[PDB]
């Protein structure tokens, strides 16, 4: 087994539990932004994923119907979904739309919701209907249907609510936090687009085509180490379907110089080409969005990152995993950080 | 019946025949680009659609695979594929890659090609393979195979060739035309996005997600008339499915009758409810009048010349107002006032 | 445990490794033809399976398309595919067409290749196309595509090559053998055809419909023991998906009844130690073939005879699964198991007993 | 302005039969041919039972599908070789002993429900998940009993003995009394994916028995048709009939579209948009395309010539303009312009024939020798 | 040891039977029940042929699938009502005149191949595109001949006449010699999507005959169990057993989330939700024939199953009264097993 010492942490909020839903993109976004609110000085916040999970789905439904089934309709999503939704739909406190409130529960189970809405969206998007029906205001009946089924399972979005004495709209509540989409940028590292460029990652949950900035794998890993040591958290989207990623709370990248996962061992540090290949050949897919809040060493001096997951606190380190550098550099798909976490030099190469 | 008289037309090249493939996007784009080369004094070109179709399908296959099948793999394309293609792949003359050359024909029939390539792309993009194979230089084998099958049915793309006594590459040939993708804007008119912004049209053949400037409908149609009256032609993407231009070479809303002039909401309705779909690409190159004063855009099609007007036909202004999905024009074809509200230099 | 003593074995070449492809039919065929070349005093050969696997698949694709999908398109095959191929396509040394060279590997993994080529062949053979395309010389476009894809994953087969100071074509390299397909006969033992006649085994991988001579099962086993005691090896096709065939190197047909006669009324060691064996009648063997218990013609090579502690007789088999097994790629198949589960064998004509040869009309 | 035919020479045939709603042409054409053969050999008029042979053939085809795990398709078709092998293996019985339709109050076959049931039964065995098929204490397969029982329910119980014109027979002894011999008959084809003057099994689905055909150059292959007819023999004729030239009105022609378009008035561009009724391509005598060995090969290779239909060629005729046709006895009843007879132009036969069976003595002597047929 | 049981009161059962590889629990449990009824009525021990009844019921179930164009599923299951209707309609035969496995050289059922063919045959008629099924000159349907002939090939020829303990019978006259009457048995259930003291057909796929059950409030429903056992009757017991764990130790018990543990005692509504939300399905048929207690005094119904005797209690096992109350779907008892007052509340004379 492993024993880990913390080298450096930055404040996070409590550990949340997405339970039975592919909502990691939203719980990790909010985990990341809550940490940002703490460091900006706004106090502790608990935002409602269910509210923008709800709204993102209706748009995605619309996108699947426009593209006649090309845009897959599924539970997942992106960091960009949250940043966009925040400026578009607003934000509400968790208290106004909690997981599981409609089926006598306290945590999400979205399996039946998906069974119904997947079939509905597919009956429109991939069926044989030649002319979809609308009302006298040209509003579509199938979107009423889809939105109504989502509210039956997720709750009805508040149009107005009271929070800590003052009443809000989701927009004005969003303005109360003082977050701006522009402050944060998405970064990645691949060779099938030129470096220091903008491209939308070619993954199904990026159906909105959110753009990402493209660094070489060594500058890319310098923003991670810089962001931590200057006091920032990172929204970390990565591939966690790996023999190295454990349910015992550790994500390593063992070598063949060696019980590869159970005890500390030499790490395999990847070139840029070995890494691009894994994304081209399906060994690296957009599995999971989490939050990395700092740095640590194990009992042999090997270096790891402190990640906060969205699976509750029933695990070896109460819902926290340790992700090794060799793992984070091989299998990261994108990270969203705030601009001020970039080094000056890295920021400079094509960056305001 | 209809009797038309031309009001104004700008030069076009000859009518081509796409035959049996859904390559209208490329054929119309090249009719539009060739007209542009005439406008700019560069003379008459016949560009190879097959060459651009070839390279576009390879990128579409890679998009299908990367998105695990979400990007459909089909014969279709957009005006942006041709514009992106020329800057990315270059151009070659017609005779360097002709339709039908590999199966003893002179016109396209891509049904077998699609049947084989559709099955290969899906076996990768929607199968169960978890580690796709690569050579010792990290080049993917499935890409080699999809390209190899495309070459067997469409031809080996030239790396160099001689054209009117001068040697080129596809890149240096394109450079010799002086065309710039930066000169062309895409325009559309819808209410599910704000006017005077850019969004990418939500249609399966825009898998590259090329942006269009969104204009209110009355100004959208001002661009049509202004482009034609000042010497430009128009790359024209529209739903022709229900139009009945198959019967007489005319599209209306068989005698001249008053056209229902659509509002912005009725036209947004048809797009939202699937009545306006299957974006077909052609070229608008003039304005004509029927014997009762009604107004039509003259359309160059890519279905050959065995039709009532020898491959051209007429689309009433109203029809074009209702069923257009996007157009591509030179920047200089936009009126000064409209151009300024979009930030276009 | 098991302890084995060799009674008589005949030289084989080294144990090869087919890895992740259903190409046992070709590796076993070549294990047998290389043992043949050794026994004709021609030296140790390593013929290229990939060259023959490549050409076999193009024929098999053509058979699928001509029959509109009835001939299944898959990775398997038969000994006849190899003897047909040696005389139709030629032969090349291993070095000219290696497993895995196209995808930075040293052993085969044909899963992605099959993924692609199964889908292409099915798009033609089971699709709705009414007029396949062809070029100015009437050569079919689909065939070219299929061939180009096989080349990308397996290799470009050589037109000419140099081997030990001499240069060859695959054809001329095969004439360099002295091997003649007419020298080898296929034998089986079933009762849905009369004995001493020829019929094509009704199995999917016999899509060329190679004939086999049908023997009574007792004379069928005589051929085994004579072939081998007289110096020959056997190309051995049988079903190995049985309780008795194990990954621990043993293939037994144990009589579960006479085992459970010793010390119990059981509710344990039926394959991990010498045991009594069921000796099948011609009828029980027919039943398992009729009822799907004997299937999946897996190909291997028999080269030796051995006994265990209690004198039971076993055939020594050379597998094509590598050398990380209990006996470094060698299995032991009891004579009872072979008699029950064999689908067909190929031997040289002169390995037959004289009366068996005369009864089958073999010159 | 249609077709008017005059017979040049035809040889005796029995009456036109009607296979109706079943894919049994192979056995109907085979028995049209064998009945002409018995007439030719002086044995008189027979009406052999197709249903008997269809019944036993499908049981063999079911077994083939099961042994090959569904590779051998199970469907209604068949081959000439099915019937020749059949007469020597199962025997023959007279029509009266197993009539079409008799089990479902009908006089003509409708095998749609029989196929619906037995295709589904055969596929449940051959392509399903069963790992050990069941057997009784004599090792007979239960699935074969079930498939036999359902075939008997829709087609009838085959006789083991019957009386015919005062004499009791079994199927085998009735076959023996006709004096037919399968070894008297040869199958011939003409393709180039195998060398000439060899035998190979045509690679088509209904040849699941892999019956062989002798391969001839196209011109020699056509000489056989003529020599057979002109010396008193008839021809079992396996052909593609899915062509615009093969019509419901008793004609099979192979027009040269270019030529007809040049005889006509309109140029190429107008003609492409002319009316099919105005083209008159299949309704009057027209110049024929006369294919090469290679064009014939390409159509087989490329799916334009498929194994569609078995019939009997028994004569040679001319139309009012002197063009030549083979006379074809079909098996679809007599409600058609020529009472169930088709006239197939020589061009059509040369281009779309898949294989033929004739008695060995129908072969021209020099061709017989090239084939090694003694 | 975990569970140690003491019998409080059990009623005579015949030997434990083995349905082996077929979903014929409905018929084996029906006959366990009816054989106990025969013992109770003083007629002695019988061994009735499930295969005879299974054969005739599938031919009816195939007809029901064909008439509803595939809505009635065709599968191996069935109901107690199938057996009660069957005995009045087809008769009964002794086990020896139609044994499991006899046609394929076994002694136990394996109906996998039989289903593979007959499922495919029934679907080809009921779900295909045939517009006019074929009939003979007497208007008997050929597809029914086909399906009948295939069932006989795998299950045997049903006897028309046979001799048993020295007397010759037909299936009907053997049934009459037992003295059993379908009218003597009532079907009971407990749900709230229909009113209490009414009859309705349970909405489960194996009740394609739409046999009616009387609906009782849960407490009165359990009172019938105890009354039947304590006055000497047994119970045809249909319930969900899927997630119960009886396989491991012979014991079905109610999870509060090996050893006797506290049992959640469900309400009518808790029991209703599980039938509405799919937690209670796969009605499995067995026989309850006694009452037992464990070492700590908790009470169980004794269950006779039909899977042979290679289990911890030799084919018998124990269900807590709480499990039985939560997971039972329907029961059949003789009318005289009902308390007088429940009898009156349902109008049963
Ligand atoms: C990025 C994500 O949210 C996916 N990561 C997760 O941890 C969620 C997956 C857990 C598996 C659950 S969700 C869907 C499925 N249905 C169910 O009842 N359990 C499964
Ligand atoms: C915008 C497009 O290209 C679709 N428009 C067309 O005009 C395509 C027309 C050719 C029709 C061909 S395509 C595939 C199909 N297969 C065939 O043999 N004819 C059809
Ligand atoms: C006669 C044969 O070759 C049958 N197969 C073997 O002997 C062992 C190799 C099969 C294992 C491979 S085949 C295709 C499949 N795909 C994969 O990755 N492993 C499997
Ligand atoms: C060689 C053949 O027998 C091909 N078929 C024919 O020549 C005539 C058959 C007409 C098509 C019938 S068969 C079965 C199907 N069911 C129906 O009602 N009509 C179809
Ligand atoms: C109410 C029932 O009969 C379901 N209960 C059972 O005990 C049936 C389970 C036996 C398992 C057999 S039956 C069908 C399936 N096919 C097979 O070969 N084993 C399975
Ligand atoms: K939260
Ligand atoms: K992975
Ligand atoms: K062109
Ligand atoms: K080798
Ligand atoms: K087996
Ligand atoms: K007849
Ligand atoms: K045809
Ligand atoms: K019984
Ligand atoms: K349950």
């Amino acid at each position: 087994g492993f024993v880990f010492t913390t080298v450096k942490e930055n404040p996070i909020t409590s550990v949340k539990n997405q339970n039975r839903a592919g909502t990691c993109w939203c719980y990790s976004s909010y985990s990341f932004l809550e940490s940002e609110l703490l460091r900006m000085g706004k106090g502790e916040y608990d935002l409602s994923e269910m509210f923008t999970v709800y709204n993102t789905y209706l748009d995605r439904a619309d996108a699947a119907v426009r593209t006649h089934g090309d845009v897959s309709f599924s539970q997942g999503g992106s960091f960009y979904d949250a940043l966009y939704g925040m400026e578009t739909f607003g934000l509400v406190p968790e208290e106004e739309m909690r997981p599981g409130m409609m089926y006598a529960d306290t945590l999400s189970n979205h399996t039946e919701l998906s069974a119904l809405t997947d079939a509905m969206v597919a009956a429109i998007a991939k069926g044989k209907l030649r002319k979809l029906q609308s009302d006298e205001n040209n509003a579509m009946l199938w979107k009423k249907a889809v939105a109504a089924v989502h509210q039956i399972y997720l709750g009805v979005p508040p149009e107005k609510f009271t929070y800590k004495g003052k009443e809000y709209t989701p927009k004005s509540f969003f303005e109360s936090t003082g977050l701006k989409a522009s402050d944060y940028v998405s970064l990645t590292s691949y060779t099938h687009h030129p470096f220091y460029t903008q491209f939308p990652l070619e993954i199904q949950d990026n159906w909105r085509h959110g753009m990402s900035y493209n660094l070489p794998l060594d500058e890319f890993m310098e923003v991670f180490d810089n962001a931590i040591n200057t006091g920032y958290t990172i929204a970390w989207g990565s591939d966690v379907s790996e023999s190295g990623f454990t349910r015992d709370g550790v994500a390593v990248m063992p070598d063949d110089e060696k019980k590869l996962n159970t005890k500390p061992q030499p790490q395999k540090w990847c070139t840029q080409a070995e890494r691009q290949l894994a994304y081209d050949n399906y060994e690296t897919t957009d599995d999971h969005g989490m939050q990395i809040y700092g740095i640590a060493k194990d009992q042999e001096g090997n270096e790891y990152y402190m990640v906060k997951n969205s699976w509750g606190t029933n695990s070896k380190y109460n819902g926290i995993w340790y992700a090794s550098k060799a793992f984070v550099r091989y299998k990261t798909m994108n990270i969203v950080v705030h601009k001020d976490a970039l080094p000056k030099a890295i920021k400079a190469k094509l960056g305001i």
